[PDB]
């Protein structure tokens, strides 16, 4: 996983389609495309990240007061935690060669 | 715009559907329903009004700087607003391939 | 959005495949199936929810000390937030019939 | 199991790939690489050792009560143990269709 702006170059937009040449995990580069048309929208003059259908991501829909739709809706925040795993658990030296066991 | 509640009564929400009994222009009442599923969305845990396809309603879509997408988008009131979105928010490089995350 | 156990019935599992008859959002029922094999795994004799590929969901992979793989990995916990939207914004009474404007 | 770090040196991780220089059984050293992407996963923000396919390594899969998948799964000691998982955790009813969320 890498940040678009930091690990890709020669980016281009044609219509709603984004193309860029990005670093591969284990070296070298790949050029690929993504259609932004379904993930970005125009809300009141502003580009924003398209949300989700409320029937998929909100529960307990109800009327509130005389005119409000109320619900409990899932967030989509991106949280990272620092983590480690000891490769000595399963990674061995078999006659000079790393192997999983 | 809107304001149905001013001339309706017995509104209810079931599922994604609003039902209400509303005054006819010349008098008397009519009960009707509307499915709110295509006009309201969940954006980051909040119910918001669904926006428009940005290719259809924005012009001059272009990459700007290292990671930004810029466009001039139409408001609901027929005006243009110059807007930027940071593609780094949700466009990731996964092993050399652009993927939304 | 409904909880499987609360809004479905006549559920069965055959092999890795879950079948059930579930409430539709706006009334009635539907029977569908889901293959649990790609989302559940056996970890040391316990069924657990399968995780994600660490290259898709973790960044900054590095070796820590002599034998540890270290990274910053995304969580998959999202809260539910109580939200409301005023349907009077865009829902109107047009001669006895609810319409979006 | 494992313990590569005891007889190896100049270890490094790049992307998902561990590289190390390891002692050969009959003396001398060899540098090799192992891709960790298929044996480690991100589970809830923690790096963990990947488990096995439950259909291949468990037996007697069935639904228990209204929401639980029950099985007997093989342990690293090669015996079967009783295990359950609450399908409510991630199996949702979306408008009548079972969907992982």
């Amino acid at each position: 996983l890498g940040k678009f702006s930091q690990t890709c170059y020669n980016s281009a937009i044609q219509g709603s389609v984004l193309t860029s040449t990005c670093e591969r995990t284990n070296g070298g580069y790949n050029t690929s495309s993504i259609d932004l048309n379904s993930v970005i929208e125009n809300v009141d003059g502003s580009l924003k990240w398209q949300g989700s259908n409320f029937i998929e991501t909100c529960r307990n829909t109800q009327l509130a007061g005389s005119s409000e739709l109320a619900a409990e809706c899932k967030t989509r925040a991106q949280q990272f935690v620092s983590t480690k795993i000891n490769l000595d658990d399963h990674i061995a030296n078999i006659d000079g060669t790393l192997k999983y066991e």
